[PDB]
């Protein structure tokens, strides 16, 4: 097997202080798989201190931990399996890579229906990210690797037409009129700034190699090069989620049509779903999700458990406007790696139906109720 | 010689983007230097791509230049010659370590007499960097090389004694009265903030092995693995400056008798002098200056003119108290390269001291002038 | 182990653009298949791309169905039978490599019923090709290969005695005497013009280690260094298809006797039998065939599917019918994997006698029929 | 550190059978050169066998020069110099790239006389070629350093604006109108035919990553990868030839300002000039012409040693249809390796002028006569 | 590595022309089993070639049963087992040692009723061979390793004491007188001579590290270095053939306790037995014999078939002379392989006593007859 020069030191002597630590990686790592590990590089390269580092970096809070590790390549997670596997399953609580299997399933027609009231819902969005197989992920990828990956990726889009067809916006060159109406679409990113990210690398070369590509009538967005090779979004006003889906499907299946053609694959594996570079996004890498208007179940303190056994997730809006964030939350699924896609957009589906019934209950005074909750797994 | 994976694509494909660069590095970078270097490794594995990273995530400003890049190790400067040796070039403006050598001199008997005016000058200062041979520079060492650094330096001090002999204070685990202790003496550092230094890996596993050590009376402060293994730094109330060099020189040489002792040596070479993690710092990285109170010669605009002449830089305060920042400047040595220690701290107490008279003759009415100016490069 | 530092780009950037293709390879070929093999050499150091070139170059018409690669080596198809096992299991419609066994006949005292009404055919030929093994095939070998080929081989023929010995004529230096005969003859050849072949490679260093030799009374052909290391043709004019076999196998027998004799065999496995350059002639490389006079059986509608369930084909001399009311067809077997030699024999006997018996049936009024479909493998 | 060992018989049992060749390649190979280079491999493993191949099957005819060789990268004239360094001495009559230098000069304001006679010159040209360095010539370049070789230039072409600006037309996807229009024009070119050149492997993978740019009114023509990686060409009707070569070093200059831009460089240097990938078209790989109508000196029997002395070459280019009228004639420059771009240049302003100049005369009956002849090569 | 750029040639190409051979080499080796093995060297670098050279120089004649072949090394028959196994196979016809083991057993106790009758048998005697593990055999050894094997042997043999100890006489410099003295005994060997031996390269750097050693009384003989690392004997006047073969057990047993005292071994494996280097005298290495006077059985017709069942071997008394009659015989055992060393002695014992048993009968008029014959290998 291939060997750091990295043999300084007794290995033991390079073991991080992950006394002051709450994240999945420090949380799981120990004496043994350190020493283990230090030495093996994937073929490109990467180390295991490298995966590593921003999670000794930073060392998160108790309250939310974080993953604390990274993949720079996709053969790190084979290779350092032994640091990875733990970590996957700690923080997809259960799901083990060792030992079950992850299906895929995109296709949209199994979702026969899904309309939001949309004097509720205002706004429906499903993202996923997808990595380009034979170049690295962004924490290592050289400028040469992610300007491919950028070729790669815009020459594919390029030749989705019809509903899919629009256009590639560059970071590295683009006008003033570009960016500010890219900004008033909300569909610009720059460069980050979390060390979460910014200490695994991930802000290398800014803005090289970056770009926004969106349809025409931008309810199709890719975004290449940003944490990830690609996140490709689908988005829509409204709650017709079931359109919001169909797609998705259907803009997913067609660049993967169009790369494979000129030779290139998507990263997916059978144990981890669709490789990616946080390996809190495995699996699935989706989110599905709803701005919807709360007020009524937001105050009752039956809201949290209610998204708990739906297996829902809250976070806020932010960005305002006559979107008030204030009413404004974004319900979105909370598993990735259980399930399948259509499974998971199911599970928002019904989960935000049912939420919206309960804010209309308790407008009508009558009282709303805590649903049993759903099995952290799906079927297969 | 020895040779990176990164033969994956031609070089050039990996050529940085440098096109809206100001900094010392893109300005004498060239598509054929890059590819000449770019798979070429030191003994422990720096890769060009890592020194000249910062510079180019960095893209600085026009007016205040930045060097733009890095060394990882000791070998740096020697295996990617070809672009560091125009770099130090163009920063240390004219000296050329590939046609000049370096003299180092750390004899204060040679400065006979340096007491500056009390009632001007409030505080002298002299700091340099040592770079410990054999472990890699902060950019690249691994913790365990970290870790070692601070072993070496800490026993090292732990040896002196006299007016020598302090403590060591360790960032990892000091209580809250030694943290505000250090903060009130102004004697404490943390976690670096400038993309220029984070953005070149400077600050991983922070605060891992970085600590203080000051003498007992707080005239000799030791900074341990911050931004370079050691900056060591003698500096003293009122305007003393032959004394506070005499101890400089006095610790600097017993210092480096502990560490030969046990085995190490400091990184030195006779083109570049004293080899830091920083080309701006390289030959003697020393900066002796003074907190002048100058209110009158501030006014007048032949300040700067007579600066520049007296080869000195001036920067501001910052931190205040009855220490007006306001009143006060930090008047500083410009060179480093071209002079020997000695030389350097000779220019700033001539300068300083027709400072400090330019000052009282602009009290008394009487008007000063702009002394003709030094020549850039010094004696041998 | 299997590798080459051809790793230049990753291998994807280096996939065929085979869009506009139809040819074996281009339609079994896939991204991951290519990413796989790319820098896998054999020990002579055949490359994959150098294998699926001609494919590359010869993007097809959809009538003519071709291979559309080519083994450089033995080691091809063994080394990239990731690619040849489906290629081979396309081309000869069924049998796959990698789950059948190939049995190898060439006992002429089996055959039957060998002499066709020579009323109605008017000659009888039967073909096969065979490589020398320790050397490689056309498309690769080098000029000293070849050579050899051809030393090897020539010496084999001149102990050829009886009815079985002959001269041999060397391509290179031979009188416009010999030249002309041997065109008359129809034994000459020369440069190899179409693409398939010359842009496989198979016509460097024309005419180099390339001639023609024949048995004393013309009835046995080998042609040495062609489109590969020998094509032994036993002919005949008449119909005495059971002497032209028995002759073939006989010479066939004592030329490997006499290679062996020296040291050298002939390159067949079990999986794939007689191995040849070119994925269409494996097994048996054989071609037994038969000039008819066919004109009533030629106008009935039924030809086409007797000639399918009979398991031949018809090649009708210029082009596969002419400007000919001659009605002259080159009826031969189609298979050339299931079968045994002798089986393929024995089935364009049968077959050709009832062609003939059709003929017959047609020209006294009373009607033909199509017989039941043979199946498309043999015993054993 | 690259060597073959290729080893499967001693070198010279794979000693070319040269005998009835007249090429430069034939003519200067010995046993003792092939023996001592045929297993030293280039850094990409371009072979000295693959470079010899075209001359080894095409013996020529003994009326025309022809090279009989190839580079497949830049390194295979350093590597295989003891036999390129002879083959270009004898090609470019003198010219030893052993003991001389050349000078390149792309200072069009240098010139004077380019104003031809427009009532005979009717049409001016200058054509050279640049390869772009890091990538493999295209006897060698893997699709991917094809494509690569596309890309660059491309994107550097796509950078030009003016009167140089214009647009691309890929072979590949064009349409029906981009085909027959660029026809019209004459910008067309498509798979070589000659078996020097695709015996060479020049014509592989045809058409992918080939195609025309022009500039909008079509003085300006770029090939991409056809027979080099780019074959340059400024041509405008008329004879101010002056200004056709004003525009083709302003184009030159420009484009080598954008690749250098991104990073990459031309191949160039100073014993060979501007490496192409045929010998013959080292140095200045120029072409310059124009097409003369020369009726009277064409049939005075002094013409061809006035062409021999003036150092031009006559030639009658195109085709069938139009060779209707011997009136007109293509005079270019003879040489390539002795002199500067702008020193033939000047050779064809003057010559081209005088010969005009000569035909007036025998138009006047007054005659002509034979100028003194100039030397072979240039200053400095 | 344990592989050759012998390499030069196809493996083929260096097959021999075993045409007209006739030994067991010639007779088992094929075109298929010299490829496989010609570059597969021993750890110590002996090849295929040296093993089978001998029998390619020596083509034997076509009933007398040379091996045709040696082994280099202990590691040879193991390295090229693939011809080894067969040619022993066939030489100790049956005995396979790929499917058989090899029982040893020098105990002569079992050896009870031995005595011959001493007025028709005048001598008895037994001989083997050992072979030091961990130096080359005769045909590979290097001068230091032949010496080695002398200076292991000799002091052992010097701690042997009582009726084993004896002297060792040295053949390089070894005086006039014990030179005769030797040859009297007959106890002298020389220079081999047969090109059986000498073409195996068994004669090179005579005499050097060659001796005789012999006990006092003349009964135990140790030829070292000869054509094998140790030839042993032990012989006696007379019949006592078990005193003999107790003394030979003795002697076998105290002088491999003295070996193994100082850290060495004999040769050994369970399917070879004792390893020497001809493979026709593995297993036993054993030739236990007598001279017997046979006149009346010699005359009679059934003699040879009485040997042939008895498994004995007749050799006419005729290296070495000394005044002998028509009627001193040399009658051994055949077997080597098949039985342990007590089997085969014993089979002397027995077959010899008849032998004499019927000589008895034919001077007393009534006649012998043909004893039924022995199997071919022995118990367990």
């Amino acid at each position: 097997t291939v060997h750091e020069k990295r043999k300084l030191f007794p290995p033991s002597a390079d073991y991080p202080d992950l006394r002051k630590h709450n994240n999945c990686m420090a949380e799981c790592l120990t004496p043994a798989i350190y020493a283990k590990l230090r030495d093996k590089l994937t073929p490109n390269g990467y180390s295991l201190d490298q995966c590593i580092q921003t999670g000794v970096d930073n060392p998160g809070h108790p309250f939310i931990k974080t993953v604390g590790m990274v993949a720079g390549d996709e053969e790190s997670y084979e290779v350092f399996a032994e640091i990875f596997d733990p970590v996957i399953k700690a923080r997809h609580n259960g799901y083990d890579p060792r030992t079950m299997k992850h299906h895929t399933d995109l296709d949209a027609s199994k979702i026969t229906h899904g309309q939001f009231d949309e004097r509720y819902v205002l706004s429906s969005r499903v993202r996923t990210g997808r990595s380009i197989r034979g170049l690295s992920l962004p924490p290592a990828c050289s400028r040469a690797e992610r300007r491919e990956v950028e070729n790669v990726v815009v020459t594919a889009l390029a030749g989705l037409k019809g509903d899919l067809s629009g256009k590639y916006y560059s970071l590295t060159n683009m006008s003033e009129r570009d960016q500010q109406q890219l900004i008033d679409d909300h569909f610009l990113f720059d460069k980050p700034v979390s060390p979460l990210l910014t200490c695994a690398g991930m802000a290398r070369d800014w803005p090289d190699a970056r770009g926004i590509w969106h349809n025409n009538d931008k309810t199709f967005l890719v975004w290449i090069n940003e944490e990830d090779h690609t996140r490709v979004i689908s988005m829509e006003k409204g709650g017709n989620m079931k359109r919001v889906f169909e797609r998705f499907c259907r803009g997913l299946k067609e660049v993967e049509r169009l790369i494979k053609e000129r030779g290139w694959e998507f990263m997916w594996n059978e144990r981890l779903g669709y490789v990616l570079t946080c390996p809190s996004n495995l699996g699935t890498g989706l989110r599905a999700g709803v701005h919807v208007k709360l007020p009524r179940l937001s105050k009752d303190p039956r809201f949290p458990k209610i998204l708990e056994n739906l297996r829902l997730q809250k976070r806020g809006t932010g960005g305002v406007d006559t979107a008030a964030v204030a009413d404004v939350y974004d319900i979105s699924n909370l598993d990735r790696m259980g399930r399948s896609e259509v499974e998971l957009v199911q599970i928002v589906i019904d989960g935000v139906n049912y939420l919206v019934d309960c804010e209309k209950k308790l407008e009508k005074g009558q009282d709303i109720k805590v649903p049993p909750p759903l099995p952290q797994f799906g079927r297969k």
